DNA sequence: TTTTTT
């Protein structure tokens, strides 16, 4: 039972083919909205995100297993590392819309790749194919997370490391409608302390409001969800429940070369019945996609049953990860499977990044906010809740944790002054 | 520091 704001209704017809980026505040029903134009499009829309949860939570993928994009940034002068098989073309020229949830934390380059490789599969210098193509999200919450090294590589191609300092966007262009009313949050009283915390516009008197977080009883359990800055505080978490009593131990094998720098899953994987568990690749056979959340139910020696935040119950086999390396070989150079691990594609959930919580809803968090270093983040980790009475703090709400992103508000200002657009106009 | 492939 949902409503339509009457900006709602304001979007739609502008798609029926422009392209359109929509945002708004956190629960301002963006990733609801979206899941209701999927009906009432009469187009074939396929849905991904940056990140797996997020993804799940707007239905689709991950946009790098959509357009099969290796982790690292890719330049107008970098080769495509990966051919598309004949079924993900069947998938990608059958689309006539494609969706973007989250658009905040995609890098530039990401959206070229995949205008690129759309180009190349509809044989077209159309951008994007000629793929209608609408993006979900809020600049002020998480940007995309880059590792400077990674930074200074593209800083020779963009202007900017933001969704829409994508080069692709010198020849087109999307329209921008802000959402405004906050469904998720009712307490008004919040409600403008947060609109505050988001603008970089509150004061110490709005922030005196957010004192009862500081130190308060755990009512579980419906229990707790822990969301840290830090992965060193999530694995630390997850440890403390989940305990030392009553566990198995599964250890990782590991065939040849592959260093525990990029090993993508658990080496040591301990788990017990009632776990909290988060699955980390897809299998589209037994329908678990990297995101989900499940409940665990019986530990065997070599299949894990889990039951799912949907309720599906799965039987977990272990999942093998091969690593990839280039090299030479009678005189060519050839990717040549150097390595390869094998673990449960699991691992616990108790807590989770505040990356990872970016589009997700709660009704009691706890948060491990004292150590915040992007901007939006302190916002996305308390905006997760739809009542304050819910959340839980692991110090006080300093304005210390607020990092202003003045790159922002220009892009507000050229879009806002432009009739709402950006890009090149057709 | 934070995420992410077929
Ligand atoms: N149109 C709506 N009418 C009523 N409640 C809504 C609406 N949109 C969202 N909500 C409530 O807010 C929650 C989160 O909204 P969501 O769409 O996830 O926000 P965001 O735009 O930040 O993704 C939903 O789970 C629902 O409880
Ligand atoms: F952008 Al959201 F919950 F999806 F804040
Ligand atoms: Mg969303």
């Amino acid at each position: 039972d949902m409503i339509l704001t009457e900006e709602m209704q304001k979007i739609m017809n502008l798609i029926q083919e422009n392209n359109v980026f929509v945002t708004g505040k956190a629960g301002s029903g963006k990733t609801t909205f979206l899941k209701y134009l999927i009906e009432k499009s009469g187009k074939n829309c396929i849905v991904a995100a940056p990140t797996g949860i997020a993804a799940i939570n707007a239905g689709g993928v991950t946009l790098h297993s959509l357009f099969g994009i290796p982790f690292g940034p890719i330049t107008p002068y970098d080769r495509l590392e990966n051919k598309f098989s004949e079924y993900k073309v069947e998938l990608l020229l059958k689309m006539e819309l494609l969706i973007i949830d989250e658009i905040s934390m995609v890098r530039p380059d990401i959206l070229d790749t995949i205008d690129r490789k759309l180009r190349w599969v509809y044989e077209s210098d159309e951008p994007f194919g000629g793929v209608q193509v609408v993006m979900f999200g809020d600049l002020f919450q998480l940007p995309p997370v880059t590792k400077k090294q990674e930074r200074e590589i593209l800083s020779d191609f963009y202007d900017g490391f933001f969704f829409f300092n994508a080069l692709v966007f010198k020849r087109t262009g999307f329209h921008i409608v802000e959402l405004t009313k906050i469904f998720r949050q009712t307490e008004p009283e919040f409600i403008n302390v947060l609109n505050n915390i988001r603008n970089y516009q509150v004061t110490s008197d709005e922030l005196d409001l957010l004192s009862e977080l500081k130190d308060r009883k755990i009512s579980s359990s419906n229990e707790y969800i822990h969301i840290c800055t830090h992965k060193a505080d999530v694995e630390k978490i997850n440890a403390d429940k989940l305990g030392e009593q009553e566990i198995r131990n599964y250890d990782i094998v590991i065939k040849d070369k592959f260093p525990e720098s990029s090993i993508p899953c658990d080496l040591h994987l301990k788990l017990r019945v009632g776990a909290r568990v988060m699955s980390l690749v897809n299998d589209s056979l037994k329908g678990y996609y990297n995101g989900m959340l499940g409940i665990v139910t019986a530990l065997e020696d070599n299949v894990i049953t889990v039951r799912m935040d949907n309720g599906r119950t799965i039987k977990f086999e272990r999942y093998t990860w091969s690593n990839t390396q280039y090299t030479l070989k009678d005189n060519e150079i050839v990717k040549e499977e150097i390595g390869s691990c094998t673990q449960f594609p699991l691992t616990l959930a108790w807590a989770i990044t505040i990356h990872k919580s970016q589009g997700l809803t709660f009704d009691k968090i706890i948060i491990h906010v004292s150590h915040t270093f992007c901007p939006g983040q302190l916002y996305v980790a308390l905006s997760r809740c739809r009542t304050l009475e819910g959340i839980v703090s692991d110090a006080f709400i300093t304005k210390q944790m607020i990092i202003p992103e003045y790159a922002l508000i220009d892009f507000e200002r050229a879009y806002k002054s432009e009739g709402n657009y950006y890009g090149k106009r057709l």
